[PDB]
């Protein structure tokens, strides 16, 4: 059974990766985003939705998380999805610069504001994506993040969290914050996953060399074909 | 059905993506060589192979087409295959000797040598990427490469091409050339892949923007699902 990592194992295997490894990050979040869309798609089909192409929104944060939510929302498109994003705060690097126009030229629209009201999110997505805080974040959720966080918390839609759902504590979760309908652990899943109360937890980012896995004791599972998500049951 | 590009076509098609789109090098490249390890994986999968792990050898050439070779490397080894490399001339550019600090990192050997006889090269591998000479190259094929497709040229075991057959000419093919059973075609097939003689032509990377789609009229099929490749037939 795959290890839940605790925060400071999480920003190790992370180091390793980006450093003795040599993964870029452009790389490894690209495959991270893959693997969020994919997950999304086999747990939300188009088929299953109610309007042609599902309309789903797409809420990125000033970190890498969001980065990964810009991955995620140019691949749902291309598997059919209508995404919109939310991107409130961007760092001013050209990673984010870059996959920013990357969205734009996708044709995926950019809001200038967040609806202030649940019913209208719900009427509007059918789908929220949660790109907002991701493992290193350790707190305060300062404004903008915290009305939105307000009115994640009051949806009737379900919401996708990327890696972890914004607000939880990465180790001990958050009885009263947001509840994702679904769960996409990156790399390998959190110890905060073990509070996860939705109907789907995937597991993505196929990239872990085995060395890795074997120097952190990931006991990763076995990824089916060639599968870039498996489903954590 | 698909455009077929001329060289001046894909040379268009790139820039554009590189440029306009801000896609960067590596990220693209991420996408192509996983089409191509996926492309490889459903073509040949592990079960119809008579070595539990079957055994790849990836030939990498100087350029680009050698760089999503070493990606195409890593994520084989991540679908179950046993590849070793050979790189016998690498740009001196960080993007690629990170690609092969990656291989590296995956328990991945890299041959000093080429084997000199197709018999050998039959008897060791399974299956051989040709990851040599892509859509820029315009030619004077000179050496270690001449001798090596010479090699190849004389093999029984199947070879894989990513893009275009390496010794082909990008637009007219080559019919006394490599023959290979596979071809990934990345973004959108380039003219000398009307010649080709193969069992499996792949289309792989999936990341063209609908907008670029439209401009050059490619025509792209629709990807199944989920799917990083679709057969053409
Ligand atoms: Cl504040
Ligand atoms: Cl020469």
């Amino acid at each position: 059974a795959v290890k839940y990592l605790s925060q400071e194992e999480a920003q190790a295997v992370d180091q390793e990766l980006f450093n003795e490894y040599q993964f870029s990050v452009d790389q490894l979040m690209e495959l991270a985003g893959l693997s969020c869309a994919t997950a999304i798609a086999k747990a939300y089909p188009p088929t299953s939705m109610s309007k042609s192409p599902p309309t789903v929104l797409v809420i990125c944060g000033p970190g890498n998380n969001g980065g990964d939510g810009l991955v995620c929302a140019r691949h749902l498109k291309l598997f059919g999805y209508q995404p919109t994003i939310y991107y409130p705060k961007r760092p001013n690097k050209p990673l984010f610069t870059g996959l920013v126009t990357q969205c734009q030229k996708m044709d995926i629209p950019f809001l200038g504001e967040m609806p202030p009201e649940p019913m209208m999110v719900d009427e509007l997505y059918e789908l929220v994506v949660d790109a907002i805080f991701g493992f290193s974040f350790k707190g305060d959720v300062r404004e903008p993040f915290h009305s939105i966080l307000s009115v994640l918390s009051g949806l009737t839609v379900p919401i996708a969290s990327i890696d972890i759902p914004s607000g939880w504590d990465v180790e001990k979760g958050n009885p009263s914050g947001i509840q994702p309908d679904l769960l996409i652990s990156l790399t390998a899943p959190k110890k905060s996953a073990t509070h996860f109360t939705g109907r789907y937890h995937y597991l993505g980012g196929r990239f872990v060399p085995p060395a890795l896995e074997k120097k952190y004791q990931l006991n990763l599972p076995s990824y089916p074909d060639t599968e870039c998500v498996y489903r954590l049951q």
